[PDB]
């Protein structure tokens, strides 16, 4: 039993898809696959795992399924009663968003706008999960995901795998994704996300870095408590770091919510001071 958006729901809501019907082709590093023909992602389930694993694929796709925003992977459908449990999510064909970053680093493409465009796509899809009552606790690059690489593409939210669980560890946490008050008690809130979009702005204008590039998970976590932050990252317009730096505001009532970022963000990708500003190579 799954509860979003003011209703609850189950197992049984999902659209079970035959596994006649389904056809893998890649590796994607997941599977991209085919329903008749409909091309998808395939999440798989290994046959090989606990009863404690089996409960968090199951969650996950009821997550999935009851959120229903563009910023936001669909769920096409599941396919549980046959082995190796799938998953069936829209085909991203642009991949994650830091592979993409790192891979179009400007070399011997990409321009400020692009990125703003990014950023206000996820902001989007956060918004519409802080409305839901939604928080997702892992705002990240790496849960991003590009429906492609070229003009045009969109940005969308594509893993969920923190808030099924907490529905594993110091060492895997993501620290550095992290607001103090959530990395100290525990206490997450629509300003958790917010704390984290703030980090994932950061990757997006560094094209792609680690944050806090340096440092170690506690180290991060004493730096941050002791009120430092990141530096901009190179080239960063003085606006789009103003953004990141409300967004790092040690209270969490000083943060914006994400009603606030998209407008900031927006305001952002009208200011030609901004979008004319060259990414460095
Ligand atoms: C859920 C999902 C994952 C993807 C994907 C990932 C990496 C490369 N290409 C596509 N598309 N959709």
């Amino acid at each position: 039993n799954y509860c979003f958006a003011g209703k609850t729901s189950s197992i049984s809501d999902l659209k079970e898809v035959p596994r006649k019907n389904i056809t893998l082709i890649r590796g994607l590093g997941v599977y991209e696959g085919q329903v008749s023909p409909l091309q998808v992602a395939v999440k798989t389930l290994p046959e090989v795992c606990s009863e404690q694993d089996e409960l968090d694929f199951l969650m996950e796709a009821l997550i999935i399924s009851k959120f229903n925003h563009q910023n936001i992977v669909r769920c096409i459908g599941v396919s549980l009663q046959s082995l190796p449990r799938f998953i069936l999510l829209e085909l991203m064909a642009g991949g994650d968003l830091k592979s993409f970053l790192r891979e179009t680093r400007p070399r011997p493409s990409l321009a400020m706008l692009d990125l703003l465009h990014v950023a206000r796509d996820i902001a989007c899809g956060c918004q519409y999960l802080e409305e839901n009552h939604f928080i997702h606790r892992d705002i990240a690059a790496r849960n991003c995901l590009l429906t492609c690489p070229g003009p045009g593409r969109v940005a969308k939210i594509g893993d969920f795998g923190m808030a099924r669980d907490i529905y594993g560890g110091c060492a895997m946490l993501p620290v550095k994704w992290m607001p103090p008050e959530a990395f100290m008690e525990g206490i997450f809130t629509s300003k958790t996300d917010t704390w984290s979009f703030g980090v994932l702005l950061w990757e997006i204008f560094s094209l792609g870095y680690m944050p806090y590039p340096s440092k170690s998970n506690q180290e991060v976590l004493e730096f941050v408590t002791s009120g430092g932050r990141m530096d901009p990252p190179k080239n960063c317009p003085g606006p789009v770091y103003r953004i990141m730096t409300q967004c790092w505001q040690h209270q969490p009532e000083d943060r914006p919510n994400f009603a606030i970022i998209l407008e900031r963000i927006e305001y952002c990708t009208q200011d030609p001071d901004v979008i004319n500003t060259a990414l460095p190579i």
